[PDB]
């Protein structure tokens, strides 16, 4: 996958550098790289496809070497590199084609796709060129054990998923106490509703608490904290429990007093704010744990004294929510984002050739599924698959 | 245009390069392309400006060239290269700035900004270095006409549209449905509803449906689809269509049921789901089309039984909401973003010198207009342009 | 694919010039080309078809040259040529017919068919021998992007659409205003319509309008406007606008006053004629904004009298007309014609093996679907197939 | 006019055949052509527009002339050639704008635009390099005086003229008798009317003709002659000849018996057919008399009686109609049609710059007046203009 890498990155360089009347010392290292790799591919036979509707197509190299007895490019220079520069880009396209929908449960990094299995021989090592792009540099650190990581704008971190716990609760519905939620990507919104506004709580001070459990550490995030989640706020009909019925939810926002949010690794407080909210940052973490209070305001004008009686009815339901962003993260393990367009290639390039349903991946690489469970297999394979996606983009967009 | 940017790169590349106690190994080319740049823009006249409040200015280069015995960069290099380069690039910036400021009605594509038309020309191609960057790259892949693609990050594809329709309605305002939605940036949030909860809808289902159409078809676009429209889920009054009286509206959330969102290309479906929220997918499509149902819930506590009477008062109005965010997209033309600043570079430099409304953009190139109208002369245009824009960002920051 | 036009035009020329008796100097460039062609593609192996029906073929080019010392050419000169050519000239068709059946969603531009993309080598370069017809000059124009432009007798540019819109109505379509209109291949045929022919309208006039938006901006078009529309012009039952029920229609053609058609290019008056009918031209336009009046006779003989009331009844229609004729136009691209086969041979090629529905084109090429959405990708797709199909019938018919 | 047609034909086939990796023997002559032009064309000022919006602009030429021994042209030849090729053929395009848009009652065939008037010096003669298209053959044979010919399909030769005679009329218009006839581009529809159905008439035969009297005789013209002419049988409310009042006309469609067209050249009827439909041949012509009668029928089932009385009022009124398509021509004088593009690019570049109304056309080039009224100077420039619109069609499109 190096050299793999490597074809893409000259193959880039080369359509870039490789110019008309550029000058000759602009490309003298190039020129001798892509003359490595025509002398390493030529006399070499790729068959690359033959899963689902992707084709089968057969490539052979026999091209010729350019030229170095030019002081100034001219055009029929650019006009000879550019007919094999367009061959290789297609061979290239078609190798990550084929390798980001191969698929196995056991020896995940390893090279499915005996084509790339081919280029991953011995022979075409001189082809390597350099490792700088995010995912090649990170695949060569893991693949010699060190610290990796990727930068993430708005990592999707979270699966989704919107529900509520009722830590009070009767048939008919009337007096609740609870919390409902959404994760879902970067964004957290917890909505902690109590139906009485804490009466009957010690001291009129109803403790909500929500947990989410990160399914990979994250590093050096930055995050935005806010008071008054806005999806909890807006009068719903939610079904109840089961399904059984349907219970009305009518809120009304207090403020969340004395916030705490803690980041938590290995059950370690790692960090810890205290009603602060704004941007703050989450050293290393893989657990948050938000716990705040809805109490009954002591003092209280007529009207919200009329909005919340003491006796049964409950016409309006206190709640307090917090919303958390994080807007960006530095991870271990690859993740989908909203900058990158990894999930997107490797999704899209599965679904023109409808391959069937592979062992480790869900049904359609559906995220949400892919990281509610994200085994050691299924990781490394969307590593193998994510990287082979970033070296297609390099060249294909 | 090409001719532009490799100055713009060879001059980036100088400022930084070229800095005290440097070796020679690390600038050798770099030198040979400032020399090559020096002696072949020598002894010849640029004149930029000359419309609305831009200045008129003249230039006129005779540098010398730089040294190249030398083992380590010294003082006195630094000092020769720093007065030249810094010339260079206020001619640049007054070259790219006259480009950017001209349209054209036909043969948009073609270089206005007669500086920018003689540097166009056979004498001055030497000086293409390396078309390495996105906004270039993507210019000569269409030059010669192959697959160009720009990555977007938050395109702002829909114009910005906020409006309603209303399948049952009558001047009382009492018992309406229909669907609100906005449409703005890179999010669309539609919301149908219903004032009868449904009540005489065949099944107890109201169906609605939204069809957003794209001016142009977004690649492998990853997107964030969500339920419960927030901007449609708290009490409005609206206008009427007319504009005669308005109409109280006054939302309450249920969920929407079996929902379908449909991306199409050319009519036919290219991709489908079938009520999954969450993070997705889209191969290629023209258009949207979000379809959803309210479903009146049969098993009714109490409290929501009193919110919907099967009388006419009709107090409470039953919604249902949608969300979808493209969080990320791959187009053949250019577009804003929330990450580039191209439209706003080129907006900046026509209101600092008062341009006066030309052609083919709008008064005062709101994007809004200038994508609910894209015709291909425009996109021509806006091509040239923002191309211009990266290259004068690349420096003048 | 220029190689394969260039083999196309010499193989004809070939079989015309290449007549017993004939002097050499008549052929002596080329039988010189030819032998070039010869050299070139011998040793080369190509393989052609396997989709659908068209069965898998396999061609091997070993071909003694023609000689050159001949003063005159003779019967057995002609006869090993022609044996040669016959060959030549059904590889070529079989290319041909392998690239047209074949489709791609990205990349349109580029060679499908694997003999194709081996002749688009470097290998072959040397076999181009001009580009002198219309389809093939604008493909090197295209490619090397350039102002280019096909002429069109008689475009088919509208897709089938036979409707009608109705301002007034009632449910039980007694007194109707409205227009109707069909646009087929070249011509628009649209007829408003007045039930009680400008009774109760703003002095006794009626305004009438009608839109339409071309796909493609067509250029020099020649026009013939005429009145009164044949087709809305004679008694008729129309179905309803939901197909509930059925209205009568019995049209009595007043003389259509005042008319006005805007020739309209992005929102922007390129020609307006006023009054006039016959043969008018349209320089540029991208939308047919036509308008024309009904006027009700301020003088009336007894029997127009009687034919228009002043009550309810309304037996009889007023309409008035208007038949436009796009004659020929000059198109950026390309458009099926009444001069030229190129659409008929594409689907007939298809149609001949069943090639199953591929990922742009529409089931059967059916060019209303074809026409009506004509996105880039299908545009460049079409574009290639007809260049093709032009270079086949250079040989077939 | 040789001279400038000579440029553009060059310059076309050095579009066409200087193309990479063409044998030099396939564009030795072409190349020693080109090398013609250039030499003769250097060191000579041109000066171009100056009426209307036409800006005027200045062209020198000093260009290189193309190599010679290469034994197989290549990129970088194609190169320069194509530098010199873009500024030839915009040097051209604006010659022939700026000719198209002069006239001059006296000498019209003279070249106006000193731009062509320079061309056609002395020096020039060395550019002539052959006359093949059909306009300059014709031009050259129409100068050194011979017999000239233009095939046209489908020429508009008659002008746009709807209207009516009336043998039988009353101020009622209740009892009428006539003919009313469409003469539109190639297009003569006339129908006989009699709203009697030939009661009274001899042997109840009522005699109706027609004399379409041509601007310019035609040659070789293929007829399509059809009964019934489709666009005078409907209903229609008519104005009357001196626009007083309307009459109302309620056709019933017999066929017209023993029709007889002549086909006329100078009174003595060189071709005449009885009762012959469909396809037919006038060999010369110049006015054509279309005669047919309408008989009554002898017998006359009794739905037919009801509708044709002895008596007065005749609700429904009997016709007879004939529809003449001239398919095709030959034409001594130039003419429109729907298959040649140049009147529309002449009216296009005269509406483009807005050329102010000159003596011999009319204002807006209107067909129907420019053929009215064809004197021999109108003629005469509308050769001129339309054979420089084809040499600018060489290139322009």
């Amino acid at each position: 996958m190096e050299v793999l890498y490597s074809l893409s990155k000259t193959l880039k360089d080369a359509r870039d550098k490789i110019v008309e009347g550029t000058l000759y010392s602009n490309v003298s290292d190039l020129i001798q790289q892509f003359n490595q790799m025509i002398v390493t591919m030529n006399g070499n036979d790729f068959q690359t496809g033959g899963i689902g509707n992707l084709p089968i197509r057969n490539w052979t190299f026999d091209f010729g070497l350019l030229g170095t007895t030019l002081l100034n490019l001219d055009a029929n220079y650019v006009e000879t590199a550019r007919t094999t520069i367009e061959y290789f880009i297609d061979f290239i396209d078609n190798v990550c084609m084929d390798e980001m929908v191969r698929e196995s449960q056991r020896n995940g990094v390893a090279p499915q796709s005996e084509a790339l299995r081919k280029l991953a021989g011995i022979k075409f090592k001189r082809i390597n060129f350099n490792n700088s792009s995010e995912y090649i540099e990170n695949w060569n650190l893991q693949n010699r054990r060190q610290r990796t990581g990727f930068v993430f704008h708005k990592p999707n971190i979270f699966p989704y998923s919107a529900s509520f716990t009722l830590n009070r609760s009767q048939p008919m519905h009337d007096n609740l106490m609870g919390t409902m939620w959404l994760n879902a990507g970067s964004e957290i919104q917890v909505a902690g509703f109590d139906y009485s506004c804490a009466l009957n709580a010690p001291a009129n001070i109803q403790q909500f608490e929500h947990i989410v459990q990160l399914r990979r550490a994250l590093t050096t995030a930055t995050i935005t904290l806010l008071p008054d989640a806005e999806r909890f706020s807006f009068p719903r009909v939610i079904n109840s429990a089961d399904g059984a019925t349907t219970w009305f939810f009518n809120p009304i926002i207090l403020r969340p007093n004395n916030v705490e949010v803690e980041f938590l690794l290995n059950g370690q407080i790692i960090n810890t704010y205290q009603a602060r909210f704004g941007t703050i940052v989450a050293r290393n973490f893989d657990t948050i744990r938000l716990s705040f209070q809805l109490m009954r305001p002591p003092n209280m004008t007529p009207a919200v004294n009329a909005l919340f009686p003491q006796a049964q009815p409950f016409q309006h339901h206190a709640t307090v929510g917090l919303t958390l962003r994080i807007e960006s993260a530095v991870c271990e393990s690859v993740l989908a984002d909203a900058n990158e367009t990894l999930l997107a290639n490797v999704t899209a390039v599965r679904q023109e050739y409808a391959i069937p349903v592979g062992p480790v991946f869900p049904p359609g690489m559906n995220w949400t599924e892919l990281i509610t469970n994200y085994s050691p297999s299924r990781e490394d394979n969307l590593q193998r698959v994510f990287t082979v996606a970033s070296i297609r983009s390099m060249l294909i967009k």
